[PDB]
């Protein structure tokens, strides 16, 4: 579990996960302390498993299939699938799952979030979203999107380290810790 896999979600209070697309069916490489919270599984009982193991007979197999459409697409996704915890009991999962990138900004990994449960996360993101500048908007959508850096930059005729600048900025405007934060804010409005 490279540094910044744990930098990314162990610093979120939120349900968090990390798989890793160029392991065999994308299991998962790391989670964080409330994920443990949440389902009751430890990070020994899911690292190295694809995270369909939150998956049951009452899952609706659409919400799971625009997951994997999400995931094959390079794309972020945000749905409330039915799953279930370790003693069996289901769940109501907000789950997002988010194309993101390492340190280096090369290799691609997926990011998810699962929080049980709305409409009042949603309203509450866009209430965020809305003390940022037209500006860090811009940067805020394109990151959330799955892009890099440099990515960000060229669509929108800036250098790499304004990009950064920008980030940092909403970072500290939105008092978030982790970029995986950032990211479910911005799906969660539909920004
Ligand atoms: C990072 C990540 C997190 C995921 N989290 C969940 C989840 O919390 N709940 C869920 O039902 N599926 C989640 N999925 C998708 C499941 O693994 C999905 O059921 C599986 O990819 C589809 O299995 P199949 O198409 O081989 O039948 C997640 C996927 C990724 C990449």
């Amino acid at each position: 579990p490279a540094q910044w896999v744990l930098d990314l979600i162990e610093a979120s209070p939120i349900a968090s996960v990390v798989s890793d697309p160029r392991l065999a069916d994308n299991p998962l490489i790391a989670i964080n302390q409330a994920f443990t919270d949440l389902t009751g599984y430890s990070e020994e009982e899911c690292v190295g498993r694809n995270c369909r193991f939150l998956a049951g007979s009452g899952t609706e197999p659409w919400l799971t299939d625009k997951i994997r459409q999400g995931v094959r697409e390079h794309k972020p996704v945000l749905v409330e699938i039915l799953n279930y915890k370790k003693d069996g009991t289901p769940f109501r999962n907000a789950v997002l799952v988010a194309p993101i990138y390492d340190d280096d900004d090369e290799l691609l990994y997926f990011l998810g979030s699962q929080v049980e449960v709305g409409m009042a996360r949603r309203e509450r993101a866009a209430e965020m979203l809305k003390t940022l500048s037209p500006r860090q908007l811009e940067v805020t959508t394109l990151v959330a999107s799955g892009l890099r850096n440099k990515e960000v930059a060229a669509r929108l005729g800036l250098s790499e380290k304004t990009v950064k600048m920008h980030r940092g900025l909403v970072m500290e405007k939105l008092n978030l810790k982790t970029s995986a934060d950032l990211v479910r804010i911005a799906v969660e409005a539909g920004i």
